[PDB]
């Protein structure tokens, strides 16, 4: 059992009608993450990953970057970066 962490995402960008939620959940599972993503009412696309840190680094640079390939990103917001006792999520869910 590694130190797991939690953090909080936002991401800015041409992010909706790009499929990004599906592929969001994709790559956390495919990365062994859990959380969650759903689309915003202010456009964006927000959610958490929680796993070990190599894991939820790796993802975040994804959300930085690239997300679906028809997506582009303008910013990725971060934040409630956290140790936590354990996992909160058991899979990685679309939630709105």
């Amino acid at each position: 059992g590694n130190t797991l962490i939690s953090v909080d995402y936002e991401i800015f960008g041409k992010v909706q009608g790009v499929f990004f939620r599906k592929h969001t959940q994709a790559e956390g599972k495919k990365l062994g993450l859990v959380g969650w993503v759903q689309n915003t009412d202010r456009g964006t696309v927000q959610g958490q990953l929680q796993g070990p840190i190599s894991k939820v680094r790796h993802m975040q640079e994804w959300l930085e970057t690239r997300g679906s390939p028809k997506s582009h990103i303008d910013k990725a917001n971060f934040n409630n970066e956290k140790v936590i006792l354990k996992l909160d999520y058991s899979d990685f869910q679309i939630v709105g």
